[PDB]
Formats: C-alpha cells, sequence, structure tokens
C-alpha cells in the first residue's frame, strides 16, 4: 500500500511541508503526510480530513486506487495554486510545528490559496462526477465550496454520487463518500444510489453502498424497493447481494 502510494507523482514529499517518505494519508482529500502534519490534521476534524495510515491501516482497493488518481501534486495544484502569486512561503521539513499548523489551517480550513473559481462549485462537482470522470475537477469543485450533496434542482434533482453512479465509476462515488455524500440522498422520483446502481446493473457500485448502510428497504415513488427492481431486471447478483444485506 505504502509502495504503491508513495510511488505516486509527488507522494513520496508529505503534502504540506515535503517532508520525505510521508506514511499518513489524508483519504478524503487524496494526500500522503508526515507523521507531523497527520497530528495536525487531526486537529482539523473529519469534516477536513480523515487520517489514515499508509502502514499501519487497512485499505480498500477501491480506496488505493483514489489515492492514486489523486496525490500530492494534484491536490496542491488546487490547495497552494496561488501560493507563488501571494509570495507566500510553504514551510518546510525543519519548520516549527506551529508554523506548520499556520500553514494547514490556512491551507485547508481557510481556503486562503485557492483560486477565485475552481462561478457555480456544485454545477461543476455534478458534471464531473458523471461520465467521464474527472477527480482531479471533483476534487477542485470541493476545495471551492461545493455542496457534495448538491442537488440539480428545475432538472431530475440528481446528486453527484447519482451521476458518479451513472457513470458506473467506483473510484468518484468512493470519493465522494469520503467526503460526506448522503448514501441514501435520493432524485425526484424517490430513486437513491441503490436505486440507481440496480436499475443499471451496477454491482460493484450496489456492494459498495451497502457496506456504507444504504437503506435496504427505502421504496421510491413507484413504489419499488432495490430488491424489487434487482427482480424486475432479472439480476441474480444484485438480488442475491440484497437479500444477504437483509440476513
Ligand atoms: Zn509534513
Amino acid at each position: 500500500v505504502v509502495a504503491q502510494v508513495q510511488s505516486v507523482d509527488g507522494n513520496a514529499q508529505c503534502c504540506d511541508c515535503r517532508e520525505p517518505a510521508p506514511e499518513w494519508a489524508s483519504i478524503n482529500l487524496g494526500v500522503t503526510l508526515c507523521i507531523q502534519c497527520s497530528g495536525i490534521h487531526r486537529s482539523l476534524g473529519v469534516h477536513f480530513s480523515k487520517v489514515r495510515s499508509l502502514t499501519l491501516d487497512s485499505w480498500e482497493p477501491e480506496l488505493v486506487k483514489l489515492m492514486c488518481e489523486l496525490g500530492n501534486v494534484i491536490i496542491n495544484q488546487i490547495y497552494e495554486a496561488r501560493v507563488e502569486a501571494m509570495a507566500v512561503k510553504k514551510p518546510g521539513p525543519s519548520c516549527s510545528r506551529q508554523e506548520k499548523e499556520a500553514w494547514i489551517h490556512a491551507k485547508y480550513v481557510e481556503k486562503k490559496f485557492l483560486t477565485k473559481l475552481p462561478l457555480h462549485p456544485g454545477a461543476l462537482l455534478f458534471r464531473a462526477s458523471g461520465h467521464p470522470p474527472s477527480l482531479p475537477t471533483m476534487a477542485d469543485a470541493l476545495a471551492h465550496g461545493a455542496d457534495v450533496n448538491w442537488v440539480n434542482g428545475g432538472q431530475d434533482n440528481a446528486t453527484p454520487l447519482i451521476q458518479a453512479t451513472a457513470a458506473n465509476s467506483l473510484l468518484a462515488c468512493e470519493f465522494l463518500l469520503q467526503n460526506g455524500a448522503n448514501v441514501n440522498q435520493a432524485d425526484s422520483a424517490g430513486r437513491g444510489p441503490l436505486h440507481h446502481a440496480t436499475i443499471l446493473g451496477h454491482t460493484g457500485l450496489a456492494c459498495l453502498f451497502l457496506k456504507r448502510g444504504a437503506d435496504l428497504g427505502a421504496r421510491d415513488s413507484e413504489g419499488r424497493d432495490p430488491l424489487t427492481i434487482a427482480m424486475e431486471t432479472a439480476n441474480a447478483d444484485i438480488v442475491t447481494l440484497l437479500r444477504l444485506a437483509k440476513m
């Protein structure tokens, strides 16, 4: 895991201070962090950063893949975009804990070094979550305040998660879920991500949603729960998943 995640462009230097061989990660941001900067990320709370060990914790295959599609270079291009323009000074490995704290807080909480525009972060997240998904754009949209549960109003009332489901993108779903997407948020027709996974026959996405606490009994505007759709579409694999999840 640590060899695979550190092998990504720029992931062998800490995202925040460039400390070599970082063994920690933020799994919602998609970055590698050194002992000291990971310690500081823990200060921020789960809304900003979910800290994990590359060496000490288990990693789901999809999440390893997610890390490999983002990484320090991509995320710094977003979160440190205007550093060079602001003539401001990024901390090095040997810098004080306090200097690193002030940088990390300015970078992720204050959002101090972002560009002005990722004009519509929510809509952009929506567009970037759909086929073909752009994870760097999704990350950019999220940094600029995109609602992870953005509703496509006046239209179908779909969400970025529903878009990622239509795209059959495990990576985009995973990224949205890591960033707080409501696994149960339905469209105008009462169809949540699990409903869409089942309609489209995406067994892997259905499995993901069930693992993340998707509501098995949720009925759409046609009175169908996901099992009903799975039966009606003659999909033996999803039927089996759903019945097992019920037990
Ligand atoms: Zn660091």
